[PDB]
């Protein structure tokens, strides 16, 4: 009912504008390196930002760490619903989940789900992703460079995501390209997906392939096969969720939000480490000399890497922020890429310290109700991975500029040309 384009062009400096002409929408910014000096000029000067003009329609940037605290806290005030990125999905693509749920819906949920990252079952877990690290690992050329982002962490990423859901593992790259192609939407991200007849394929055979798997998986349950850890099982063996597949839209939702959940939040963090480690050398050289610093580095790693920019509410009311009048129904984005970088929270914040005392105090999990369920996932696969890299590499060279993804809300790479030097 009733009535786009991006091409990459040189992003000028931010001191070339007028404030209400800065425009932290353009997917362009991560990749040129402007976007610290963008979200600077606003945390400083217009720390509650309203933007009147975007490809996305207007919407208001909050970019203090303690202003997205409270905005993430306050659902009352700041919905979630109908999508938490910051345009929209194309037309006939829209999935509810319930990461752009409110309470008390948002709560009944994630409990219906929350079971698959249970920490009785990431412990079980330990040796299997442990095994596929270092196999991994040891498959790498040690006498020339490669591309670390297919080669480590998307291989790592794809193995983890067909365990969650007991997906056909010489499949499991279709759970990969389907999360990117859901997340890297142009009129959602400013992403590079901008033919909706791809995307409009792609629904429908993931619709089709979670159904084979849900109907083979019962089948299978009913010959006998004991219940395993996947989200699958879990759901199939709960009273509220035996059901799920008569329920279109919170099966389909349920599935999709676990698998775009931990796609390229997991291989970003993966490769980000390496990238922030290239930057700041010396810290390689203290975790060699003190590799119980590993789990806090790990914090480290995803606060400076941010590897979701972002979440986007509506104001519920007209609600004074900053000393500015958010309106009811405005758009309103928590940029945790820009909180993750605020002095008044982090002292030095642009600096990667291993041993920063404070790392696990970041925002890039959120806060409130929607902090992220996976959490104790990704911290889980980033410590197995550099314990995995300890015990194998004195050095790691990274030996071209990398090339980082287009995208407003994935801060990440597509090209980490990476090479190797074994330990004695
Ligand atoms: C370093 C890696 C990750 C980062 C940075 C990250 C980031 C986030 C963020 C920012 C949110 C929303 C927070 C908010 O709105 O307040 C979120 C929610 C969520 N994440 Fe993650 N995520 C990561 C890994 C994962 C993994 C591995 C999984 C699944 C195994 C996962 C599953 C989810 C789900 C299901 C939600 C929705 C939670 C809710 O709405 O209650 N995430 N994540
Ligand atoms: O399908 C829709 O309706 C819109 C989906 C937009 C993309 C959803 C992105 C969710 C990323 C969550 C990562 C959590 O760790």
């Amino acid at each position: 009912f009733g009535p786009p384009e991006f091409v990459e062009t040189p992003i000028p400096d931010v001191n070339t504008l007028a404030l209400e002409d800065i425009d932290v929408s353009n997917p362009f910014l991560y990749r040129q390196g402007q976007w610290r000096a963008y979200f600077k000029r606003l945390r400083d000067e217009a720390p509650v930002h309203y933007q009147k003009n975007s490809p996305f329609g207007p919407f208001w940037s909050v970019t203090r760490f303690e202003d997205i605290l409270f905005v993430d806290k306050s659902h009352d005030l700041f919905s979630a619903e109908p999508q938490i990125i910051l345009g929209d999905p194309p037309e006939g693509l829209s999935v509810e989940m319930f990461i752009a749920m409110d309470p008390p819906k948002h709560d009944v949920q994630r409990s219906s789900v929350q079971g698959v990252v249970a920490p009785k079952n990431l412990k079980e877990m330990e040796g299997l992703i442990r095994s596929r690290t270092g196999d991994v690992l040891d498959s790498l050329p040690t006498d020339k460079p490669f591309n670390w982002v297919p080669a480590v962490s998307k291989e790592l990423t794809g193995r983890m995501l067909a365990t969650l859901l007991d997906f056909p593992y010489e499949e499991r790259h279709k759970l990969v390209e389907w999360s990117d192609r859901m997340a890297g939407a142009a009129s959602a991200t400013g992403g590079e997906f901008a033919d909706e007849n791809a995307m409009f394929d792609d629904a429908a055979d993931m619709a089709r392939s979670f159904s084979r798997l849900w109907r083979d998986k019962e089948a299978r349950r009913a010959a006998g096969e004991e219940p395993g850890f996947d989200l699958i099982s879990l759901l199939q063996s709960n009273k509220e969720t035996k059901d799920l597949i008569n329920r279109p839209m919170e099966f389909i939702g349920n599935l999709t939000l676990l698998i775009v959940g931990g796609n390229d939040t997991t291989r970003n963090s993966m490769s980000g480490g390496l990238v922030a480690m290239n930057e700041f050398p010396r810290e390689f050289e203290k975790l060699k000399a003190k590799p119980e610093l590993i789990p806090n580095m790990v914090s480290e790693i995803i606060r400076w890497q941010t590897p979701l920019a972002y979440m986007r509410r509506i104001a519920k009311q007209d609600v004074e922020l900053g000393g500015q009048t958010i309106k009811k129904g405005d758009r309103v984005v928590m940029w945790y890429a820009s909180g993750n970088r605020d002095e008044r929270k982090f002292d030095n914040p642009d600096q990667f310290i291993i041993d920063r005392k404070d790392a696990r105090n970041h925002m890039s999990f959120g806060y409130g109700v929607h902090r992220c369920m996976g959490n104790r996932l990704a911290e889980l696969q980033l410590r197995i991975l550099w314990e995995e890299i300890l015990k194998r590499f004195d050095n790691i060279e990274v030996v071209e500029e990398p090339e980082r993804v287009q995208s407003n809300f994935a801060r990440g790479y597509s090209r980490l040309m990476v090479k190797l030097t074994p330990n004695s």
